[PDB]
């Protein structure tokens, strides 16, 4: 997996036949290599229809999800493996090439205490199996580190790396997010450096989830590190500019993050491509 | 209120006699003008003792708090006024010059939905009451904007300004925190600019709550904005480096933020002093 | 003088009838309020043609220059006044609203020593006279600070401010350049802050003279300072992307700065506009 | 060659016995691994004295120079070889491990035109010979890229790398200077990345030659690039804080860059070591 991606949430988080068409068509208009398709309600994902759309528009896909609470691997690793293998099945059915995201827990997950080794044992057992399952379907398995307010288990790149190395699977990659790194990394570039070889996927997100290039992310340090480590993965725009007000509680977002999704698609994708070119990402 | 401050959490969770002494003596050791004293357990505070120690060490103080959930102003405005007024009495007894912090809500407060005008009405009525009570005590009353994950009500500087103007009191100031602004402000300096009529207090906090100078906060933009708006208030260091693991849940902090309070105090207070001089913050 | 500007150099430094319409039409195409028109050879400048173009395409203009060595005001103030007054005449004829740039010396000017009071007396004498001539023509007069390698007299905003203060004229403004400030200012925002009473004109130039947004200028600090001091002048794009190689020696530019002028105009003017929106420079 | 260095110019660029003593003892008091010793007047350099002082204080050293104009390699390559080999002889006698700096030209060197192939042929011939001499002494040979106003031949890391690879010697390294990169590199970290193979030496220098951490150099991008390419060389502080007013013409510096060398040494070296440790530069 290599190139420029855009998260389907730039159009919506729904994945009915209409939303799938709008996001895939739109990602094609903006000349993206990948679309990241969220898996929210697995039973309602028509993998035949989606693959038909991806093939029609010449688009590559990765899937992502957050584990629902009944499936949080911290506490319920067996339900984690079920939900993750079910999502992996939809992913491979669609022609997607990876499942990534918060594949190990929730984005509102909290015990009140620091992570315990019992919890990490649950995470590694659960992800041991689902990654093995992904292996049988030709898929790569992603682990996205998120900030301390969303999850208490994987916040820094070093924690994500440590987890990947304990699982010991050869098809798990670290997935970083500049919005989360802006809080978690002691100097955002240190996150990319720590993940180095396991880093194959980036959410390129402004500090306020608005428009990359118009916030507090130090994009020169981010692109410098990506170039210097020889990054050859996927740079996916993630912004909440198209998020409807009903999504607020699920993304902890209480006011508009930008003017509108079209301006974010225009200015943000251009910014990522222009900065990628300035730093010769993918320039072998 | 003007000058350099340090939050007492660099030494102490609580505020018993020996914690109060260690924090105040420590702040005095680092030449600070202000110590910020958190008020958590109001009956356990010995304000007369604190006042004597502040005077012995030549320190000025501001008090701060987060409202406990029974007193969140958005839903229980009358409980909020009762708690804030009790807090202000204790602050006044100590000789503090202001009560600030999350004086309108919690840091684990969430409704699931964006803030409603009914909630803002409750906030406006409650803070107007307690700012008034602060005014009778000779105290200023601060509103600290925090990030979206701690609270749904006052996140950006513009929201803080909007609330301060709705309240309409002359002793209320806006209090910004660079750790929160690093997420909430569309360019961190925009928060300082937005608050320029009311900004009197800063938490100078690195993006990971570690050491200022060694994270992702754009300090040149922060200090430039402070200088250009003519900032005359307090620059208070806030870091979680002394926080014990027992507090992890209260601050949503799951791993060390730095190597130790001693080097955050050494390096971070020096960094803030050195940047203030570079930008001529106090002349 | 308010708004978004582009230096005519994005098309050509020559100002014949061909080059003039090409530049003014191009500036109009990009929705610019101002074009900055260089005055290298005053006899070659046909002001009647230029003002006609400016009016048709709805463009306003500032003129700029660098003093030729026979006219360097530090040594030959009388020759400076004569040269400056002739440029001001041509500027007024073509309907420009200001003469700015290195109006006080050269861009290869150096003495080997720090600037003396006698040189600044020469500067002040010359600029006082020509600024007054400018005032009678209804023109403002600008002083652009440049880096230590181009000139030894006016490098920092503080220096430009002090010179403007000494002259004591109402129509002289400070003109700053982000390319030069990136070297000269101890934190680029400190130059904008220092010039707050006199700053009416910016050259928004990347650190390598390339494309704003794609270099080392700290644009957040620049725009934050601009907004915070309530800047109301012109933001003019300066880039060497269209300079022919025969200009190399005159601008000490030995290799390409970007991938052609069309890309710089597209990306760079948009970037200046977007950042201005982000920091509400003009609203 | 690895560790932290300080340029002897922080105390003097004269190298009489007392100046050498003051400089080497000074670098020792600030815990440096290296001191960078400028070679200007060769006959007044007592090498035995210097070597003894280096070993006494446990200091390692690199030498550096700028070619005098009669020996600029681009036009007078035979004279460049003669000068470089003599400087190499003195460096090895002193116990220094390398000769670096502007080893290929001047800092006021300028043809009026972009650099030519013939000029680079002269550079290749001269530097390949003198690097071959350096190898017989067991020294490495450095090429420092400087900005467009000091030299027209080696400005960007890219240019330096192309010249190093053309020569083909295994003891030539690229030497970068953040002061010069802040102008020459399209994103300062791009210069470090382009030099990755050959980068063994840095001048860590603020944008105004003042105090690192208090200017416009994007230190997080610099240290990120250095960490990510696995840099294992020397981080040498360079600042003009201690420069006497009589040096102004030689370094094109017309006003103080800082308040004093003692503050620059204290704050700047501490900034470099703190960032180095933040980005885990060494081990
Ligand atoms: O940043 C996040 C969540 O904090 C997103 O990457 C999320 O994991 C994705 O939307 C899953 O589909
Ligand atoms: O940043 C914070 C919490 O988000 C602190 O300012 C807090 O409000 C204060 O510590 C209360 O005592
Ligand atoms: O920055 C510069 C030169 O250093 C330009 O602003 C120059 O002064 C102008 O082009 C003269 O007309
Ligand atoms: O940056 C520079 C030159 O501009 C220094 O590296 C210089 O070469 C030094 O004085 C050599 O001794
Ligand atoms: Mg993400
Ligand atoms: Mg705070
Ligand atoms: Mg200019
Ligand atoms: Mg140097």
């Amino acid at each position: 997996m290599q190139g420029f991606g855009v998260h389907a949430m730039m159009w919506s988080l729904n994945w009915d036949h209409e939303s799938a068409r709008r996001a895939i068509a739109g990602a094609a208009d903006y000349g993206q290599d990948f679309i990241e398709i969220p898996l929210v309600d697995l039973p309602s994902v028509d993998t035949a229809h989606t693959r038909a759309l991806l093939e029609k528009y010449g688009l590559r896909a990765a899937c992502s999800l957050v584990l629902p609470e009944p499936a949080w691997a911290s506490v319920r690793p067996e339900a984690a493996v079920a939900h993750l293998n079910a999502a992996l099945d939809k992913a491979a059915e669609m022609g997607a090439e990876a499942l990534t995201g918060v594949t190990y827990g929730g984005t509102s997950e909290r015990t009140g205490f620091p992570p315990t080794q019992a919890e990490y044992d649950n995470l590694t057992r659960a992800l041991s199996q689902s990654a093995g399952h992904a292996k049988t379907l030709g898929l790569q398995f992603g682990i996205e580190a998120v900030n301390r307010y969303e999850n208490h288990l994987v916040n820094s790149a070093e924690q994500a790396v440590a987890l990947v190395e304990r699982i010991g699977a050869d098809n798990i990659f670290v997935h970083l997010d500049t919005f989360h790194m802006n809080m978690e990394e002691k100097g955002i570039a240190n996150g990319i450096i720590a993940a180095h070889d396991y880093l194959k996927y980036m959410h390129m997100s402004e500090s306020d989830r608005g428009t990359p290039g118009f916030g507090n992310v130090a994009w020169d340090a981010v692109f410098a590190a990506l170039a210097a480590i020889g990054f050859k993965g996927v740079l996916t725009l993630e912004s909440f500019a198209a998020m409807p007000e009903e999504m607020a509680g699920a993304i902890s977002t209480w006011r508009p993050v930008a003017s509108g999704a079209d301006e974010v698609l225009d200015k943000g994708l251009a910014f990522l491509r222009d900065k990628a070119s300035q730093y010769r990402i993918f320039g072998n």
